[PDB]
RNA sequence: UUUAAAAAUUUUAAAAUAAUU
RNA sequence: AUAUAUAUAUAUUAAUAUAUAUAUAU
RNA sequence: AUAUAUAUAUAUAAAAUUAUUUUAAUAUAUAUAUAU
């Protein structure tokens, strides 16, 4: 048998990983019969193959190949080193070959210019000897059924697909399996009748993309002749752990309205892509749910479920939704119920985005829940690590607050500019009518006296206020625009986002803001106007990597010992100077043999100037603040491996627990390095 | 009966000088 | 005695900054 | 923890349009002619 799955299936850790339960198979035992198949190096080989050739072809060909019949390439060199290749060594010669170019190439001639060798040479071609010979411009269908019948092929080019190259001569001569009845990988073929496919996961949530797209190409040429089996089927029929691969599913729901004790079903709706593990935290399964709990605001597990997500969108029309976060009618989710789960697949949590150590800009539209996710972010500290404290975070409204007349106060004067309003109440009426959509001539006339504002104020005040901010630490950023971070020159990952809901009446519900909410609401609107189309990409896109990687971390090092596992980073000052002290700027927590590993990295080639001061903080541990700049380099992600638990915010500050007496401050050239116990 | 029209192609890849965006 | 061209033959392949180790002194 | 001398290695400076000038021995030896 063959079983086919979307992903990229390895007999030697894809058994570790096992794959089976990750998409949901039960085949958890002494089952020792799914035998898995190397198609590493067959992803490859279609990537490589790709560059040349068309991908119809390609994938038409590949399609049509029987992985449960071992064969194998082999190349030649060309002609004339295997013609050298012939001579020394003559031993091996196919005996294919012309009884005169045998007899001429036994000889022990120097073979400077044999005047018949060379016509004997010239009229010799490879075709003739080796029998398949796949080609140079083979047009890859006989590839794979040569590969199908047969042992052994031999081709004169690199370009192939289906199986392994092996070597023909020595490295001199070029340039620079057993059954198990329960055979598994990925690549579906329609070779035989027992090539099966497993059906279950959705082809848009594919992660490998060259995988993703051998599927759809197959699966609309070949669907009414592919074998769809589900994972509960192949559970019938069957009977260094890495962090930032999580298993996630969604969840199917509706909305009820459960009055008077009249159920009513009301609207379907599908989550999109919740972790696995927070559904096993909070306990949830088929039943029903109250999402409030109490005066209507959301009951925060369902708040923390809506973020740590991708959208959710109505099952009737396929199309995103936006939840309502208000408890005003027309629609009011109040009462929902689980319904079931549906496709399970593993992500890599670590955006490619994120490959260097430096702070995040997270721009969001004003009406967002940024708030209250801060207060549900700051309590999260799992291994005694507090993973977002609240002081490592600037909120949205910092670097405008910071000024003589503030922003907001400033742009509340601009209905001067106006023909005439004469009042704020009276700009409110003037732009959007009985509602909200407000005239989009008016708001034009609006944004055309909001803009300068914005150019010559609030963006010089933001060039030095996030260069001040990153001089002391790494920090989490909110705005209201990229524009905001793109103007002012902002350092760091800018990751836009978004949230599920309807923004626009968290500004309604808010009762004590300046201004009318009405004010508020004009105002969000035109930072959504100063916002430079660009795709926001669902704000749970970064609570998945904030929360999901220490909670599996605290499954391994749950019980461990607390001074084997754990590590700090920072900037290293020596004993003297001080007319040893280091700023941490990273805490890791990991197992004990990977500690080990870290322990002997290199870690002293990242410089920067550390500027000590003599400020006490508030804080219990007698510490004083600090600052440090990295000169050239910034401390890529790959040396705190995928195996360690890192944390993302810092501030830059050293503590004093020895003679205490803070002298004069002053700026040292720090240098990097590693910093745990024995262990 | 002897003479003659002859091809005006490119975008010419790199290295130095000068002018410009 | 010098050089140029003619035929052949032969060999042949073409500023600043930083890091590391040695040594001497503190 | 540092200073000086030494040795080794590394990083840094672009694209386009226009016009002009230069890019088939490397060397020697024998036989031929010529010039100084
Ligand atoms: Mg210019």
């Amino acid at each position: 048998a063959y079983i086919a799955v979307p992903a990229v299936v390895d007999s030697r850790s894809s058994e570790a990983i096992g794959l089976l339960e990750s998409f949901g198979v039960d085949a958890g035992s002494d089952a020792n019969d799914v035998s898995y198949q190397d198609h590493d190096y067959v992803v490859d080989q279609l990537q490589y193959m790709l560059d040349g050739y068309e991908a119809g072809d390609v994938i038409d060909a590949l399609v049509y190949r029987n992985w449960l019949h071992h064969s194998v390439y082999c190349l030649l060199p060309p002609k004339s080193q295997l013609l050298e290749y012939w001579k020394s060594n003559p031993s091996v010669i196919p005996d294919n070959v012309d009884r005169r170019l045998r007899k001429r190439l036994m000889l022990k001639k120097d073979l400077r210019k044999d005047d018949e060798y060379n016509q004997l040479a010239r009229a010799f071609k490879i075709s003739d000897v080796y029998a398949p010979l796949i080609s140079s411009t083979t047009s890859p269908m006989t590839m794979i059924q040569n590969l199908n019948q047969g042992e052994i092929v031999y081709t004169t080019t690199d370009r192939v697909i289906g199986a392994r190259v092996l070597l023909y001569a020595p490295r001199k001569y070029y340039a620079s399996v057993p059954h198990s009845r329960f055979n598994v990988g990925t690549f579906p073929s329609i070779a035989t009748p027992k090539c099966s496919v497993m059906s279950g996961v959705d082809i848009e949530s594919i992660p490998n993309e060259f995988i993703k797209l051998f599927y759809q190409r197959v699966k609309s040429i070949h669907a009414n002749i592919l074998n769809d089996i589900s994972p509960q089927i192949v559970s019938d029929m069957i009977n260094h752990v890495d962090v930032y691969r999580v298993d996630v599913v969604n969840v199917l729901f509706e909305v009820v309205d459960v009055a008077d004790g009249l159920r009513s079903v009301s609207r379907k709706l599908i989550m999109h892509t919740v972790p696995v593990c927070i559904l096993e935290l909070l306990g949830i399964e088929i039943a029903d749910y109250c999402i409030r709990q109490e005066d209507g605001m959301f009951t925060d597990w369902f708040l923390l479920l809506t973020m740590l997500s991708d959208g959710l969108t109505d099952r009737r029309t396929h199309c995103q939704y936006l939840i309502n976060p208000s408890s005003m009618p027309p629609d009011v989710i109040l009462n929902i119920s689980i319904t079931g789960f549906i496709n399970r697949h593993t992500i890599d949590v670590m955006p490619d985005v994120y490959d260097f150590i430096k702070p995040i800009g997270a721009v969001l539209p004003k009406g967002s829940f940024k708030s209250t996710i801060m207060r549900v972010l700051d309590s999260i500290s799992v291994l005694g690590v507090k993973i977002m404290p609240r002081a490592h975070v600037v909120d949205s409204d910092e670097v405008g607050e910071q000024m003589e007349p503030t922003f907001e106060h400033a742009v509340m004067e601009i209905y001067k500019g106006i023909a005439g309003v004469d009042s704020l109440d009276d700009l409110t009426k003037w732009v959007l009518n009985s509602d909200l959509v407000p005239h989009d001539d008016r708001l034009g006339q609006l944004f055309q006296a909001f803009l300068p504002l914005a150019k010559d104020l609030l963006a010089p005040m933001a060039r030095q206020f996030y260069d001040n901010s990153m001089s002391e630490g790494r920090l989490l950023t909110f705005a209201h625009a990229d524009s905001e971070l793109l103007n002012a020159n902002y350092f760091g990952h800018l990751l836009r986002l978004k949230i599920p809901y309807i923004t626009e009446v968290n500004l309604m519900i808010r009762k004590n803001r300046e201004g009318g909410e009405l004010f508020q609401l004009v105002l969000s609107y035109l930072y959504k106007m100063y916002a430079t189309s660009a795709q926001p990409k669902w704000f749970g896109s970064l609570l998945r990597l904030l929360i999901c990687p220490w909670l599996h971390m605290e499954k391994l090092i749950g019980e461990a010992d607390p001074a084997s596992t754990s590590a700090e980073i920072g900037w290293h000052v020596p004993r003297e100077q001080l007319m040893d002290g280091f700023i941490p700027y990273v805490s890791i927590r990991a197992p004990r043999l990977v500690i080990e590993e870290l322990m002997e990295k290199n870690w002293g080639q990242y410089h920067a100037q550390v500027i000590v001061t003599d400020q006490l903080v508030v804080g219990e541990p007698r510490r004083v603040s600090a600052k440090a700049v990295i000169k050239g380099n910034h401390l890529p992600v790959k040396l705190i491996s995928r195996f360690a638990c890192f944390t993302l915010t810092s501030k830059y500050e050293m503590r004093l627990p020895c003679g205490h007496s803070t002298g004069r401050g002053a700026a040292y050239n720090a240098r990097l390095a590693f910093r745990s116990d024995l262990a």
